[PDB]
């Protein structure tokens, strides 16, 4: 059983991936990949940490797999800070495209409060995928006292 | 005038520098890389130059042999935060120069690797930047 469910939609960059799982494995997190990837699912990670990793057709086929958990989309287009919200156990944390972000059909299906943007200074570039997740990862695992369940 | 300062010692990966670049220019940290290297950003040949420069700020140290939580420090403004290489981690004899209370951790699960370079800088200081309101200042 898994504290909280990484999505990544179409995940481009084999590293950003790779460092994903590791943070998973670290976090407690399940980690779920939407096709289609910019790379074949072949760098340093174990087998307990790259063999759970699972890849699904669609979004939804996802979803339907982890019971339709509460979910979060976080986008530079969201409309409020990440560090707002109080996560709790099976949640599920949805990131776009490195080059692309979240389409904007997906992004709508969420309510306004559930599409998160971390704090960015203007004119600055984009963070990396991966630092992204781990932020938002160690937030939501902080405010349940980083827990090991 | 950068609310922390992030101190690489002896980073050996450009990617992960790239994203750190990133992470700092987003978070208002300046980056400092103490040589040799592998590959408000400058380069330092020994550490103590480093903290001379910066005026001796504050300094916390990120390790597994950490004695205490990251998250349970109290940051402010101006405090330098030390990282180890991707490959063997901080020497001994620098690790050492810190105080106990000073020698941080992050949360690892048991029978893990630790996280990514850039990874664990990007989640120290978005927890001390959290601390302080995410201020852009």
């Amino acid at each position: 059983s898994h504290m909280f469910h990484v999505i990544l939609f179409q995940p481009e960059i084999p590293p950003n991936t790779g460092n994903i799982i590791r943070l998973c494995a670290n976090a407690g997190c399940s980690l779920h990949l939407i096709e289609p990837l910019g790379f074949e699912l072949d760098a340093g990670l174990d087998y307990h940490e790259y063999a759970s990793v699972r890849r699904y057709p669609y979004l939804q086929s996802c979803l339907e797999a982890l019971g339709q958990p509460r979910l979060f989309a976080f986008t530079t287009k969201g409309s409020r800070a990440f560090h707002e919200v109080a996560y709790q156990r099976g949640d599920a944390f949805l990131f776009g495209p490195e080059s692309r972000g979240l389409p904007e059909d997906v992004r709508n299906a969420l309510p306004t409060d559930r599409r998160l943007r971390l704090p960015m200074r203007e004119g600055c570039r984009s963070l990396n995928l991966s630092n992204t997740v781990a932020v938002t990862v160690y937030e939501a695992w902080r405010q349940l006292g980083f827990a090991m369940d």
